[PDB]
DNA sequence: CACAGTGGTAGTACTCCACTGTCTGGCTGTACAAAAACCCTGCAG
């Protein structure tokens, strides 16, 4: 009765071209957006904390700062080797 | 006539790298005293 006429998108994409591209990629879900997404978090701190502050600025000390959360080089000193 | 920020800059200001001698302040052995703070005992109510 609910499933007549209509389908939501993902049930379709979940229920038809899983197998599919899990055989092709070899994996999915490491692929997902979430590795994206998470980070606009930062981009909100980073636009009050680490933020110049004003319009001409602001994107560029955000980028940069990013950046330098981002690296490994640094991650790497803040594990302290165990 | 909020307030506590917000990073880059250019400003200023201070404080550092070699060459040297010279200075005062400070330590080591025991000897030499004068203060330091009791508690004695001594002499007195």
């Amino acid at each position: 009765y609910r499933y007549d006429g209509k389908i939501t998108n993902y049930l379709h994409k979940t229920l038809a071209h899983v197998p599919e591209i899990v055989e092709r990629d070899g994996s999915i879900g490491a692929w997902a957006s979430e590795g994206n997404e998470s980070g606009n978090k930062l981009f909100r701190r980073f636009r009050k904390m680490n933020a110049r502050q004003s319009k001409t600025f602001e994107l560029e000390d955000i980028l940069k700062h990013h950046w330098l959360y981002t690296s490994k080089y640094l991650q790497k000193f803040m594990e302290a080797h165990k």
